[PDB]
């Protein structure tokens, strides 16, 4: 009998984690990594926090049994999930119109929130920006969904082309899902003003769509209240919503996978009913939620004195973040620049584009050992006071 | 506009898992849990391994960061599972015929099969034992797969109907799946002697099936190189195969969700061209498996100190729960049980798969509080002494 792998194609290598092999392969002591999207401090580590710290410790000398978590994980975790979106004394929370369900990561609560719609309801179509995070066409094509794209970046002017984008939505139908990244959008940096998210809010109910929000980031823009205005916002006005979160990077939990899918409906007993079958489709992948990084969020959360550390501590990444943008761009024009670089301080988060080309960013990689992403994304939560000065002389010398 | 939450229906709760939810309401006293499989030590509790805790003291030590695991996990974690699943000094290993991806609890590495099933090959068929794990059937349908039946159990002389078994596989194709359970069938506790696994590998072969082992409790039927002699038989004869193993219930580590998926193919080239889609298809669910409990697993294995801690761990509770299938038998004969229930004796695992209808099963519930299963499956491992004479007391009054 013929053998059933053996006319398997082999699979093309993931754009960001594909990258991260080629790297650690890398034998030059000089290399630089601006791919993937994790936080690295003055030194260039990526360190677990001190409030990950102290909370591991407590649950080590105080956890008495691993069994099973409810297939929604735990209880305190999506109490407080819930209050971090929609904040304390909302409406959506006080008329029990949400539930969550604790996630391996944000991307498991992006395949759960996919899966859940393919099968349960008649949605066939999800909208993504044009540029997005490069796994949301496949999380969503695995669940059967069909992908679209509307309009978002203006590469000339490096601005929110938000005439091009209400133009390109005006084609997306009653009862499609659009997703929404709720800020430091991922590739981009670029957010919608306040005034421009409750524009598409109004305009969201009028047209029928299903909100859905991707929500990696937050902390990393203004604030935590002040990144959820956009989802707050939506939240105000429509009956039904979707928020996939993550916390790998706001609590720098990566490898735990620790996130969240929350559901919204307009009463508490279809939100009820609408959980019975998100719950279904998460028996039907990983049975259950694993325990160790959400104890860890819910711990924090839950005390005052644990949360305040956390608080700071966040606040001082976002903060290093925005010390690197404006050094990169000084560094830039004093290694030789010729173009103006000052959009980057525009851009939130830890990516922007830096409009480099494909084989610009491939002589990077060849020739200075400076890995970004080939749509031209750099990490500048990668960039240190160490490694600013190489890492400007190679793109200048590409330019 | 009509929502989009209005036309669904309410999903039925889980046999196993919803369980918990019942029981936790239930406010008589005494009541007794014998559903969810969960090993409890002498006084009715779940506790942590002390190899685990150990371990986990380690990781606090010396982790350093919480960086991104690779797609497919913990290398060391791969290494290992192999070698405890095929042996060291394994061809199959020598010959670099496998690789291993670490998932999300052993649920998490059947829905990776399924997923690179349908996307990758031309599967379209999974045959599982009537009876077998009630979410079998859910997983490999969330792929799109058609799920089949053959016959296995002989509920009257409480034995493996092997001709009824080998004549119901009858109409299984060459290229479909047929799933078996390595050891400690689920619900009934009747495996397959080494004769006649020997005779399934043989049929096996001479059908062209893709045979699909989940491996849950390796170490509680009789040991852990034992439990694997039939997997062992397979691969002798096999050029593809898939295992899905799960480390929650030998190691304690349900609620981390630590588990393998291991895919063998003819050769190097082919396995390794294989693998590169199944790590296409958790990038697109889950992005990257968590790492706590499968750092804990590869802290021990790798450590022959900790290693001989969990071995004589796994003895004790392999031990404790055959002397409680023992004084089941016992209770319910000094308790008046005119039934002859010493079959229960030559099952294996954490089970006894008593015969009771389900009317009787309600009635334990609704009149006793008694919880088992509704198929009449029963956790020897959540006996106890203390809790044995009401338990039997029960039984002998719905008989
Ligand atoms: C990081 C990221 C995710 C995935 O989060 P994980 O918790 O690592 O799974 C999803 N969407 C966006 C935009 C991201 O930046
Ligand atoms: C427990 C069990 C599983 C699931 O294991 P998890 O690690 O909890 O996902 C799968 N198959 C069988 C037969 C089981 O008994």
């Amino acid at each position: 009998h013929v053998g059933t792998f053996e006319n398997i194609t082999a699979a093309p290598a993931d754009p960001i984690l594909g990258l991260a092999d080629l790297f650690r392969a890398d034998e030059r002591p000089g290399k630089i990594n601006l791919g993937i999207g994790v936080y690295k401090d003055e030194t260039g580590k990526t360190p677990v926090l001190t409030s990950v710290k102290k909370a591991e410790q407590y649950l080590l000398e105080n956890e008495t049994t691993k069994n099973y978590l409810g297939i929604d994980g735990i209880p305190e975790f999506g109490r407080c999930t819930q209050e971090l979106l929609f904040g304390k004394g909302s409406a959506l929370i006080n008329d029990k119109r949400a539930r969550t369900a604790q996630t391996p990561g944000g991307t498991g609560a992006l395949r759960v929130a996919a899966d859940f719609l393919a099968k349960n309801t008649s949605v066939k179509r999800v909208w993504v920006s044009n540029p997005s995070w490069p796994n949301h066409k496949s999380v969503f094509n695995s669940a059967g969904l069909e992908v679209r794209e509307y309009a978002y970046y203006d590469a000339e002017n490096h601005t929110l082309d938000f005439d091009a984008l209400i133009n390109s939505l005006n084609e997306a139908q009653a009862g499609d899902v659009v997703l929404f990244h709720g800020c430091c959008h991922n590739p981009t940096g670029i957010d919608p003003t306040l005034e421009q998210w409750q524009t598409l809010a109004q305009l969201s109910v009028e047209k029928g769509w299903l909100p859905l929000f991707d929500f990696a980031y937050q902390g990393f823009a203004r604030g935590l209240e002040e990144d959820a205005e956009g989802l707050r916002a939506f939240a105000a006005m429509h009956k039904e919503l979707i928020v996939a979160s993550s916390y790998s990077k706001n609590f720098g939990l990566y490898n735990e996978r620790v996130g969240a899918c929350t559901l919204v409906a307009a009463d508490s007993e279809t939100v009820d009913r609408a959980f019975s079958q998100m719950k279904a489709a998460i028996r039907a992948n990983y049975s259950n939620p694993p325990a160790h990084g959400a104890s860890v969020v819910a711990t924090i959360l839950s005390n005052d004195a644990l949360r305040a550390i956390w608080e700071q501590e966040l606040t001082d990444m976002r903060q290093r973040i925005q010390r690197m943008r404006q050094l990169f761009v000084n560094t830039l024009q004093e290694k030789g620049a010729n173009r103006d670089f000052s959009f980057i301080i525009k851009q939130n988060g830890m990516f922007s584009f830096s409009g480099l080309t494909k084989e610009q960013v491939l002589r990077l990689r060849e020739e200075f050992g400076v890995y970004a992403v080939a749509s031209g994304r750099v990490n500048v939560a990668g960039m240190t006071p160490d490694n600013m000065a190489p890492l400007c002389e190679a793109i200048v010398a590409v330019l």
